[PDB]
């Protein structure tokens, strides 16, 4: 059910910014808008991390996030159109 | 229908590269080029928000344009071969 | 077939590696490896177009491109597998 | 089987990690941070090849890595959900 999907991306990005706050130092906003361009593998490199633990922390955020939001935007597709 | 998703894409690219040139200033020959970049999902990162708004700007642009430009080029292949 | 669409994307790889190098006036080993980097939807952003002849080959480069090769590795993924 | 393309996307990651660490002389954690960020086709471009032997390598990693890592996550997918 795509509900369900959207439930699983929305806890990704929670992931993805908290994460990359906290082990990066980066402000919410940014943190968030990362993820974002992360999990829907834009990745403009403008931000990205800069530490091991960082760097560990994307590639779990990449296993876990680009399945996920690929599934969610062509789900979504669907529903709108 | 193909041909609708091809509307769809070219509203999403207006959307785009009007937003980019107002939000973030740039030209609209960049601010185009940085839309098809962003959701063909290639994301040079030569251009990229640098205001929050831009940034939330941008995440709506993705969630908008990545599926939407997918469909289109898998149609477009289809259409042609 | 599969063959067909190797071919395709050897097509798209002479037209993207040219195009580059005679445009941005990059090496003929730095274009093609931005051709591949870009119609993988890659995209490290090393190397971009500067200019705006170069920013719309770019484009039709990634509307040629991305779809042609994301086929391709998946017949390839199928045939090997 | 699910458990096959693993083994095979280990064996991409191993093959891209090493190459990029002897063939670029990054240490084998930026090497394996890049190796997914390749794979995955994120590509923030904070690490990328500057020979002609790592760019022909990213090349080849690009064809054999992103096919596989794509139905990789995407069986993830199927297995958790
Ligand atoms: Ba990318
Ligand atoms: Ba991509
Ligand atoms: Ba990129």
């Amino acid at each position: 059910p795509a509900t369900r999907i959207l439930l699983l991306v929305l806890a990704v990005i929670i992931y993805g910014t908290a994460g990359f706050h906290f082990i990066e130092g980066e402000s919410w906003t940014v943190s968030l808008y990362w993820t974002f361009v992360t999990i829907a593998t834009v990745g403009y490199g403008d931000y990205s991390p800069h530490t091991p633990l960082g760097m560990y922390f994307t590639c779990t955020l990449i296993v876990l996030g680009i399945g996920t939001f690929a599934v969610a935007v062509e789900r979504l597709l669907e529903f709108l159109i």
